[PDB]
């Protein structure tokens, strides 16, 4: 693109990811702030729709964050962002879909449509979204009108302060009744993948999450459940 | 970036007897009334802004019987059993099954001057558990409470308790109706058929 | 360069029963009342400015039964069938067939302070289909709707739905009356006998 | 006061891409824009469009030959375009390659829009519609009315979106993209859900 | 392209077309000026050469222009431009060819060669020409050295003023003898498509025409033939 | 207006001093803080902590070997500290000789506090609690709920006070001191006494 309205589709997009060292700061008053990025999930697309879901809580979001936040009893999301990066060619067939849900009791979407309604929805070709790189690496952002990434509206969730929960104990409590969950986690991410070309899954891309968290009220790592 | 509406609708039809009859309504969207149920369901959460349960008679000057309403918030708390019990709960209200004729203005918001008579009460949104509650279905709620009641205080805000007595007969009598005049902020949209 | 008047007149006499009785009135000049019918007909068009249907009892303290009114605008919409249905429609209103005694002041516009009790509602001229509707006759209207209902939303603004129940008997009972207090702008004159 | 204002963005129609110019049309009214709104808008008798915007969003390979077209008609009586040519005349004519438009995305999530010149999307000229307020009509009852005479519809629906999907590479369908609608609406004069037609 | 001489071919080109409202102006003296753009024709390419021809007169050029100019007895072309937009991938095989002829009696070209000689000739890959978008949308023009579009040299035709003719009556008159046509239409566009890959036609692109016309001497729409 | 604000100071728990580290815990809620408040708070459905402060006050000889520890946990699901070490991590960890703290006294009678550095006392960080308002829960009903699953408690109680009483000189108990609580509370949504659970 030189003029206006003209667009050139590459044979394939490429984004070189480099995650910078974590950012931690113990701000007097109690809170310890952490802002970091981590590869949150691996993606694959098929000709039939597939709905994947991931809880947006510490233990689940980040693999590093898991071990970190463990030393604090509570936490408050300050900014959670799931960005998508395509690791395939434009010759690949397929689209992605993401959005959030807030009451785990609600059934998980089953149509690209139902999902179009969720909060912070996003769709786009499996081979696009490279634009969002500047988010993950943390550089100066250019044109993001083409990027595939959504953010959690921390502005309005159940509480500001949630308890650090462990996948294990969590599930155990959800086993009793799902509902016990709402006071354990803010919301969850919904991810759909359809419009693919083969019955056997194909390498689509990957989703990195870049968050900023507040951690409070310390505890021995192993005393936390 | 939300969506806010205000409306009024019959929340439940009332009948009086010779003995006390204690009933209760959750103050959540699904259980307030038909309309707000079928709508608010298209949003994952919601926050009460102004809940008002108003009673409005349907009987003759000559139809002995009174009515009582109040609130409760810790669902685990035992449901009242005497008119006295109910007098204690917050935002109480008593009156003859045929009174409250004036509580009408509350539903067609106009020049509401004379509202002393009015048999209606208001939910103190000002301070309930959380501020944003998730939309729940009659079904899924009872299901969860079936385990333990307390899983409810994080699911609903409070519930309106009601009692009718000092009736003319021992068999139900055409009393009146309770309408709810609510204003709500609903958010985080979702396919209607997906909400539980 | 128009012509504007304001008046009030009996729009329909009411009766209550043991079962629900749903009736409806178009909110067009011809169907509001005798007077405004025989006048507004001398003008091709008209625009509502303030429509108010007010109920006024005629029975004794002891005459069980309630009354309900609300509006609808897409004539094609199905006419309500339960008190609940009617509670949903806009500008609802409920009350005992003997109440509304105070809705009187609305017809002899004076010092209307106490109007809570008042069983009356208002048409939101503020926003209906068109702003200038043509004067139509009961006859010619039904004739056109006989083809398809929808030819009506361009002919009338909205219609008032009414229901009466919780009655004392199973055979009509002297209830009250509904009067209409309207203010209208009528234009583009025409021989009375020519309007359809 | 009195009204109620929803502003949302949901899938309005999935698109199949072929070689034989198939031409469709959707009414620009609540019951038709999308499933979600259809569900809500029902609780209100009339409504008025404030800002209606259909936006095409791809979901296919770059190796997918094809172009898509959109436009508006307002006298429901007019004959739906027979040729894409005829279509290129309508108000808000727009057309691009069935795999481009990736940029239009900023209309669906309501983010900060950078350059939207490459976005396959058109809007509704609300200021020039017959009535300000329309009646919520169900596809059913509408058809029944247009059955007697189409003109009885000009007062039930503001406009119609004409969509053409020509140029492809195969004789059968190939999933291409979706057309989401991002509308701002004023819903009024509430009513029981099942009583609306 | 950063340096000079280096060129990058996209997997596929994309041009988002948006036609702006017509431009009409009744300039005292008689003439009514109209400048508008319309999708003039649909394109397809095959392995064997195909020669298409379109008269460059009101009734034929534009589908809207047809109904408009009907209300005037004569017209004078002021600027006629046929632009091409590719709606396919660079992986597609094929080239286009356009030019003008002025004496309908002349036989229609049959070789990409003969056509190379015509006035305002143009050739180019079926999947290119996206550059010309700025013409149709009517934006600021960038590098057009790559665009596939030609213009009618209004400077030198039979008359300046031609009569509005209808396809019907026209053909009827040409049925008598083709020659009667020269005083009925200025010239015509020739379009060839060969160098394709399949025997069965493939979706190539589409040709939009952007013209500026002068219309004069009014008449009841239906009295015009 | 509407609320009701009590601010009081009563014995929250008597302390026995031994040599084998015995570790206890008390919920930081009305029914558990103390007998008096338990009695009042019942007349109100919900409540919100404004300022909670547990203070240890001796009542033994200076020849009484022993140390006491206090701290807070908030995810009721977490395992109550097994070692005093684990405890020294919690928010508001504090610990001193079971005969000192004489100075903390100025927290109970509400007098003018001179130097309180030697006082064995910690406070509750109210600004960082899950909910602002909690439901008054009876130990009974609470246990019954945590019986099904502990997590069902995180929304019933703000935090838990972990107390450790290690280091002593005898194998049996020796009266050491008391932990009084000095709280300021907002009681709301009144209710019949016996109807609260
Ligand atoms: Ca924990
Ligand atoms: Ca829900
Ligand atoms: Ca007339
Ligand atoms: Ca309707
Ligand atoms: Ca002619
Ligand atoms: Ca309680």
């Amino acid at each position: 693109p030189t003029q206006a309205g003209i667009s050139m589709a590459a044979s394939a997009q490429g984004a070189m990811v480099r995650i910078r060292n974590p950012a931690v700061s113990s701000s007097r008053g109690g809170i310890t702030v952490l802002t970091h990025s981590e590869l949150s999930a691996e993606i694959g697309v098929t000709d039939s729709i597939v709905v994947s879901s991931e809880l947006v809580m510490p233990y689940t979001v980040g693999t590093w964050l898991r071990g970190v936040a463990a030393n604090w009893s509570k936490y408050s999301w300050l900014s959670v962002r799931y960005t998508y990066i395509p690791s395939c060619p434009s010759s690949t067939a397929g689209s992605i879909h993401m959005g959030f849900q807030y009451d785990m009791a609600d059934t998980v979407p089953v149509s690209v449509n139902q999902l179009s309604n969720l909060r912070g929805y996003v769709s786009g070709q499996v081979w696009s979204g490279s634009a969002g790189l500047c988010f993950i690496n943390g550089t100066r952002c250019s044109d993001t009108s083409t990027a595939i990434s959504t953010t959690l509206d921390v502005s309005k969730l159940g509480k500001k302060w949630y308890p650090y929960k462990t996948s294990a104990d969590y599930a155990t409590a959800v086993g009793v009744d799902v509902n016990i969950a709402t006071p354990l986690v803010p919301a969850r991410l919904v991810i759909a993948l359809l419009d693919g070309s083969s019955s056997t899954a194909v390498a689509a891309g990957r989703i990195y999450c870049t968050y900023t968290i507040q951690m409070i009220e310390p505890t021995a790592s192993a005393l936390n459940n």
